[PDB]
């Protein structure tokens, strides 16, 4: 089991050699600057935004949402009914003697419903992705994945979203709530998964048992 | 799912400076508050029951 | 469903400054206030019971 | 996995400095939060006891 | 019983995507303003 | 259960490169703007 050959998370070498520097030109000077690469155009004072594909950007994932509802109703009846001539004088047997009208009836009627239902979803943590678009009015679309594997498991963290750029901070931070197409997902692999699923009969009898 | 429908007449003038105004100043109103899914389906009598509340002599 | 059904005559001058009257300033004020569904159902009397109440010697 | 869908027609001028305004400033909001897996159908009810729950006389 | 297909509530694209702006006019001037309604 | 093949709910590549910029013009100017949108 744990002499199963596997592929590490960071995979490839985890070192790299200094290349030296290139050979001095004989000009009299003592500065001497290797090949530029040009990056563009930088404002000097303005907040540092993601602004072309591949620019980085810190989204604090930070979701509290809680929905809840509930209802009822009843309704109750209760009659009662009675009459009785215990003593009845003479002139009244004919209509009253032998208990001809005495009577007593009762009736209820019972009903007691109520219903509800709830839901909830916490998200707290920290992620930078790439921008990997610019959509026609400036925003930008970015994407993300963190992969973390601590002992005998490995966890995913992804997002994905669009970002409007004045909603980004000073710090390039912006809250995951101002993000409009969120895609936020965080799962795992290994033993410890598996045992968050439930059996394939367990899941049949779930959603096909009467009750 | 639950709906919440409403309906009526406003008086401009009762409408106040945040574009708000009660129910109470509106003429017709018709409020209606109702839901379906078992949840709704577990409020409602039985049929049999029903006929007897209806029917029944007490 | 409820229903709450008001009718009468009402004097211009009652009226507040806030397009307000009180009801027992009204002349031939008609208030009604019922209701239907089961709820309503469950406070009639039976039929029986009201036959009684009627005509019962007691 | 959960989804929050949101749907309504906003009101320019009801949106805040910050760009935002509050749910109950929209129109026709529809909102629907819902779920799959093994949790959303663990609050599901069986087949027969739903058909109970409709068709049973009580 | 979950498994049943459903219409969403909120039915449609939940996103939309923006549309180019309109190509600016050759007069001398910065402000470019699009169709008025 | 578990080994059965899922689509992850962010579907595609969770990372962009970034292309090389546009080769500066001969004008004697530092300032060089990238096309601009």
């Amino acid at each position: 089991c744990a002499w199963i050959p596997a592929k590490p998370l960071v995979q490839g070498a985890t070192t790299a050699q200094p290349i030296p520097g290139p050979v001095p030109v004989a000009n009299g000077s003592i500065f001497q600057s290797a090949q530029p690469i040009n990056y563009g155009y930088q404002p000097l004072f303005e907040d540092r935004r993601p602004r072309n594909i591949g620019d980085t950007l810190t989204i604090v994932l930070q979701e509290n949402v809680s929905a809840s509802k509930s209802s009822s109703a009843n309704a109750s009846r209760d009659g009662k009914t009675s009459f009785g001539f215990d003593t009845v004088p003479r002139y009244l047997q004919g209509l009253f003697g032998n208990s001809r009208a005495d009577m007593e009836a009762s009736g209820g009627n019972s009903f007691n419903g109520k219903g509800g239902a709830n839901a909830s979803n916490t998200f707290s943590g920290t992620l930078t992705v790439t921008v990997d678009q610019v959509l026609a009015n400036g925003n930008l679309h970015v994407v993300g994945e963190k992969q973390i594997a601590i002992n005998q498991g490995t966890e995913f963290i992804r997002f994905s979203g669009v970002v409007n750029p004045r909603t980004i901070s000073g710090s390039n931070s912006v809250p995951s709530t101002q993000v409009a197409d969120a895609r936020i997902e965080y799962v795992g692999n290994g033993y410890i998964n598996e045992a968050q699923n439930m059996g394939w009969l367990q899941r049949f009898f779930l959603n096909l048992s009467p009750m």
